[PDB]
């Protein structure tokens, strides 16, 4: 079944989620700001859309590609958070589409309180927006699962990542671990409007 | 304590919240959209900034006047609920203001599983709306409290409605209620991160 890729560009846990699905052999659509990334993209197989996720157009021009039984996955950061992933939702709906995998963060929605003074000084108001997106998705009619990574890092995948729920959790996660927690939650039968914090217990940066 | 109330226009809950910080002669700041309402609740004696909770100088302004020592208490429920409370909170913090109080609805945030669909399709939108507002100030600066009420009904008070937590609640409550609610959260010592449900059990309509 295809996927719809948000915040596949670049080289981060999108990306890397994006080639396992190309692995695969599995349809997949995307939208992607830059002309050049798109083509390149396009040249192996991916159906991309060329665009901003807060254009409703390109949203739903993805979304009719992908089709109703699609999954959506979602990866997206920057300016423009929680209006992009707002589009991405309510053009979803509209598309028929009624599954989402969000990809935020460590910090957002019910586990705000333990995000350290440290990290809301850095990264306090994208996490913030990103709550904001997760709200939107649990309040809609997609069933949905939540990541939320701790810190990112790169490097080969360890398959130690655990996801973690209803418990404070701090730590690391390669991302592509992260991209293989997306597939394994993808290819089970539903989603069951979960929500998951997902580290490698003790990894840490260098 | 000087409160600055958003929503206070009309007859509703903030109408009547007003009501009682004037009645014990509480300094009282309030934006209000309409010229003649506006000179109205000043000869009562209320500092009233005439224009729209998503027009930021507007809000600033009110803020200023209420000073750094004010609580804010929002009973908004326009066309634009999660934009207009974001600017409020926003301005707030800028102003100073650590504490508010938000009413926003039963079916919010964690209790929008139990959210009737009869609900869902008349008031679907509003909720998802304020839940964002909900969501924002909870991971503000701001100190607060969020209260939910049931369905709501005129009527005088009959200071038997309750605050109710981290349970399933479906039910009504007056308007008049509502208030006296909001001023004992008010003159607690603190707002401590609160959210209640609040109903009248076997309160109806008719």
């Amino acid at each position: 079944t295809p996927w719809l890729l948000f915040g596949a560009g670049g080289k981060g846990v999108g990306a890397r989620t994006l080639e396992l699905a190309l692995a695969e052999q599995r349809p997949v659509v995307a939208v992607i700001r830059h002309a050049d990334a798109a083509t390149k993209l396009a040249q192996q197989g991916v159906q991309v859309f060329t665009g901003d996720a807060c254009d409703a157009s390109v949203v739903a021009a993805a979304c009719r590609a992908a089709g109703p039984d699609a999954l959506i996955i979602s990866t997206m950061g920057g300016a423009q958070d929680y209006l992009a992933h707002r589009t991405v939702i309510d053009e979803a709906e509209k598309a028929g589409i009624s599954r989402m995998i969000l990809v935020t963060s460590l910090g957002c929605g019910d586990s705000w309180p333990f995000l350290s003074e440290r990290a809301k000084a850095a990264f306090g108001q994208a996490v913030r927006e990103k709550t904001l997106a997760e709200s939107w998705l649990q309040t809609s009619q997609l069933d949905y699962a939540i990541l939320r990574p701790g810190g990112l890092l790169d490097g080969a995948a360890t398959g130690k990542a655990q996801r973690i729920q209803n418990q404070e959790c701090h730590g690391f996660v390669r991302r592509a671990d992260v991209a293989a927690h997306i597939h394994e939650l993808a290819n089970a039968p539903a989603l069951n409007q979960q929500v998951y914090s997902l580290i490698e217990p003790d990894l840490k940066p260098a």
